[PDB]
């Protein structure tokens, strides 16, 4: 797999420079990763009791093709509190098989496909940079 840094926005910098109150409430809240995509939280969040040092590969985890948030259930906060509430994920990498040529009515299933999948509301299909993006309600 071929896949770069992760990141976050607003940066780990800007989230230690805020208040107790900031701090308790940044608005979209975004984990990437180069060459994946990103986890974009849809409502504020209280990062005060994330360490923003142990959250990339811990709490989130961006793999090809492939977006996480608490893969431990046991672990996994209540709906609507810490990072357990609803998302906008961007997957890069999603074409149909054949790649970034398929066109056509073999584009239209795929797109069809990716609509329809279980749980989550698209949003978007880029059929030129191959990115979907679709939002989910909790992990």
């Amino acid at each position: 797999p071929h896949m770069g840094a992760y990141w976050m926005s607003p940066t780990a910098d800007d989230i230690r420079a805020m208040n107790r109150m900031q701090r308790q409430r940044v608005v979209g809240f975004t984990v990437g990763r180069e060459n994946v995509g990103s986890v974009q939280f849809k409502v504020p969040v209280d990062l005060s009791n994330i360490n923003l040092d142990d959250l990339f590969g811990t709490i989130v985890i961006l793999e090809p093709r492939s977006a996480t948030v608490y893969p431990n259930a046991a672990k996994k906060p209540p709906m609507g509190k810490g990072l357990n509430v609803p998302a906008l994920i961007s997957l890069e990498h999603s074409w149909p098989r054949g790649g970034p040529t398929i066109k056509g009515r073999r584009l239209e299933r795929h797109i069809e496909r990716l609509k329809s999948i279980p749980d989550t509301t698209f949003e978007s299909y880029d059929p030129e940079t191959g990115v979907w993006a679709f939002s989910v309600e909790h992990f």
